[PDB]
């Protein structure tokens, strides 16, 4: 039960005005990664319809720091013996890895300004 494109239209057009990370948005982009429950795939066709390359870029990278001490102190479901944990996340069976990655996602993005 992926979003549809009216649930993208919605989501951008309820926070064209607000900025990234602002409450109104974090507020707006956490309940949709909760309610909908999507991969990292999904959450990075998000990022692309929502912000512009700069923001996207600088998302990318405080995410790569928040994943890297995430997964380097170890985690209960990772095994770094498969693939990233971009990879686990998208694998149906590996819900616990959805979920941090969802959880760094939304703090990274969450830290920008």
């Amino acid at each position: 039960r992926p979003w549809q494109m009216k649930d993208l239209q919605a989501i951008k057009q309820e926070v064209s005005q607000a900025a990234p990370g602002s409450p109104q948005f974090m507020q707006t982009i956490r309940l949709a990664v909760q309610q909908f429950d999507p991969t990292a795939k999904d959450l990075q066709d998000l990022l692309q319809y929502l912000c512009s390359s700069l923001v996207a870029s600088l998302h990318h990278q405080q995410l790569d720091s928040l994943i890297s001490e995430a997964e380097t102190r170890g985690i209960t479901g990772y095994n770094p013996l498969a693939g990233p944990l971009r990879v686990q996340a998208n694998n149906p069976q590996q819900q616990g890895l959805r979920r941090e990655y969802q959880q760094l996602w939304l703090a990274a993005f969450a830290a920008l300004p």
